[PDB]
């Protein structure tokens, strides 16, 4: 189980070499720094002012009750302790504590092999295999473009550092899987940087004076994910109605929603819902219309919505809304918050207001237990009691680092923990009203614990483009990285979101994205931030009939998806899966980024480029049947015709669901 051999030492854990240390090749450095943060409205620029970094070359080992205690030191005056133990469940527990609080930097090297791959670290959009690169772990806006060599990224960076880079995300997490078949989970929420660049070791940098790391091994990845999710959390089963069609993203009030619902339904589209983020009203800005950030039904913008929700529910249509953890400073909720001390504060003791351009929002202080209770009641009374079937629970990634919080923990530490705290507020609202498995909320931000508390992740803001780092393609590493970090329910905005700098959503992008989303567990559209510039679900008859066809595809898969979702809830086996979960012996499957398995038996490789008439993907060794033609294929690279509406989807001839899958092509 734990094999500690000892000047120099080695620690093996179920035969994986975890730590090696000598005077000449230490495993531990400590020191100190000052965080140098430029927030840029959530587009954080975060770097160190490094003061010291000192190698703790000397170690003295004692036997401990639980396991081992290593005293690391350098000279007479600098030291740290590392306790090594099994935890309650047999996980390897490493507990590091620096000599004093002033040494707020740790660098720890974990032994590795040059061939190892590494997956996880939350939701990663440019890399799935993380080997070869470093990953700062700091929740932020995800970036527009995300690649310093693309034009959109350069444009966004000219304005508020908004372009981002390959590691930017709203759901980074200090949790990874190695192909030595273990996971490592770090309890801290400070800034960290996980460096997977060096062939012989991983280096984990923490901006704290202490660290706690836990490891478990397993015989298979599937077992590993079961263990990881026993640690972090498992999601609920989705409500049954999620499988019944597309949720239409509509703004502009009750009657606009009505007309669009009818147009789609009368053309044969399977529609399970309407998601109207302007349920709370419309705020005019110099850049067009924004949602009004006060979380109560606005009967001026949505007349008769209370009775309309009932009528829609009678016809099999749920109503979904929107909430975030800020409150518009000129409206009711924020005044109430200001009166009861429910807002975060600034250094001078005033209520902290964040600028979102011309308008401001108070930051709800979720570490204040009365503010938390209060905001949960807002959810219960203003959304659940109104009859909402779900909502977007947006933001979480932008707790400013110069807030002062009720629990007295530094915002430098609370910033990364904010998303799962927000998620818990939502989850408890449902738990307390008996609505788990009936109401569905979806989030973009996350952190450790979102695995229990977020009932569905969405991929946040993609560009309305075909880029690798911020377009349709980027959703696939996002799903797969999350899957390997223990969250197995994931979807994206059908057609993407970010409509800036002359990017506008084509019909072709919308239809290709619809083809992708019909092979995921949830179908939901978005108008984008500039709705008039984008092609929408009702743009013409061909678009509408396309939605009719692919929503019929999606609804036909219902029982298969429902089985997959039940496995996710039961054992953390995610719905969209890396191919190596089922083809472990196939070396090629470890480096794939842009294809996945939907449950066990369907392989999907979404077309993510403009102007394609065919598509090339990889099949591992199995008996595959192309969904649309019934052509049989074996293992290897394959190129197939891929017109819109016939995405590159294959299923296993031997699946017990083969008769359901054979029926797809005659829809
Ligand atoms: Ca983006
Ligand atoms: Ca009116
Ligand atoms: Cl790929």
């Amino acid at each position: 189980l734990l094999d500690f051999q000892f000047d120099s030492f080695t620690l093996h854990f179920q035969q994986r070499l975890i730590l090696t240390h000598s005077k000449d090749n230490p495993c531990l450095w400590i020191g100190s720094g000052i965080a140098d943060i430029d927030m840029f409205r959530g587009n954080f620029s975060i770097k160190d002012k490094l003061q010291e970094k000192i190698a703790l070359t000397d170690a003295i080992v004692s036997q401990s009750p639980d396991g081992w205690l290593i005293h690391f030191s350098r000279g007479s005056d600098i030291s740290a302790t590392l306790n090594i133990s099994a935890d309650d469940q047999g996980r390897l527990l490493l507990e590091l504590q620096n000599d004093n609080l002033n040494h707020n930097r740790i660098w720890l090297r974990l032994a590795a092999q040059p061939e190892d791959h590494i997956y996880g670290c939350g939701e990663q959009f440019s890399y799935f295999d993380l080997r070869g690169k470093p990953f700062p772990l700091w929740t932020s806006e995800q970036g527009v473009g995300r690649n310093k060599q693309t034009y959109v990224t350069w444009q966004a960076d000219c304005k508020e550092n908004a372009g981002g880079d390959y590691y930017w995300t709203f759901f980074p997490q200090p949790t990874f899987v190695s192909t030595q078949k273990y996971y490592c989970h770090v309890d801290n929420s400070c800034y960290m940087n996980f460096d997977f660049s060096a062939p012989e070791y991983h280096e984990l940098a923490l901006w704290e004076d202490k660290a706690t790391l836990r490891f478990e091994c397993a015989d298979t990845y599937i077992s590993l994910l079961e263990k990881l999710t026993a640690l972090l959390g498992r999601q609920p089963e989705l409500p049954d109605w999620i499988y019944d069609g597309v949720t239409l993203g509509i703004q502009g009030g009750t009657e606009v929603c009505q007309k669009k619902l009818d147009t789609m339904r009368n053309a044969g589209v399977k529609v399970n819902g309407i998601w109207a983020q302007d349920w709370s009203g419309i705020r005019m800005t110099s850049f067009g219309k924004r949602v009004m950030w006060n979380w109560k039904w606005n009967s001026e913008n949505y007349p008769q919505l209370d009775s309309r929700i009932k009528q829609w529910n009678q016809e099999g249509v749920q109503f979904l809304a929107y909430i975030n953890p800020y409150v518009a400073s000129d409206k009711d909720l924020c005044e109430e918050a200001a009166q009861h001390g429910y807002l975060a504060k600034d250094a001078s003791g005033g209520d902290y207001l964040v600028e979102f351009g011309e308008f401001y929002g108070g930051v709800v202080d979720l570490t204040n237990p009365e503010a938390y209770a209060w905001f949960k009641e807002v959810i219960k009374k203003n959304m659940i009691e109104l009859g909402c079937g779900g909502w977007m629970a947006d933001f979480g990634e932008y707790l400013p680092t110069d807030t002062y919080l009720h629990n007295g923990v530094s915002a430098e530490i609370m910033h990364n923990a904010w998303p799962a705290l927000w998620a818990k507020c939502n989850y408890e609202a449902l738990e307390e009203t008996g609505k788990l498995g009936e109401i569905l909320f979806f989030m973009r931000a996350g952190s450790t614990g979102s695995q229990k508390y977020s009932t569905m992740m969405w991929a946040g803001d993609q560009n309305v483009d075909w880029s690798l780092d911020d377009g349709l393609a980027s959703v696939v590493p996002a799903a797969l990285s999350l899957a390997m970090t223990g969250h197995g329910l994931h979807h994206s905005d059908i057609g993407g979101y970010t409509t800036l700098f002359e990017m506008k959503r084509s019909k072709e992008l919308l239809l290709r994205w619809c083809d992708f989303s019909a092979f995921t567990p949830m179908m939901r559209t978005h108008e984008g931030n500039r709705p008039g510039d984008n092609w929408q679900f009702d743009g013409d008859a061909e678009t509408i009939a396309h939605f009719a066809r692919m929503t019929t595809v999606f609804t036909t898969l219902k029982p298969y998806l429902k089985e997959a979702v039940a496995l996710n809830a039961k054992s953390g086996l995610p719905v969209m899966r890396p191919l190596f979960l089922h083809y472990e012996d196939d070396a090629h499957t470890y480096t794939l980024k842009y294809q996945y398995l939907l449950g066990r038996d369907i392989l999907v490789a979404p077309v993510h480029e403009e102007g394609r008439s065919d598509w090339t993907l990889y099949l591992p060794e199995d008996n595959w049947v192309h969904a649309w033609t019934g052509e049989a294929f074996r293992g290897g690279e394959v190129t197939v015709n891929a017109p819109i509406g016939k995405p590159p989807v294959f299923y296993r001839a031997d699946s017990e669901w083969a008769a359901l899958f054979a029926s797809l092509k005659s829809i």
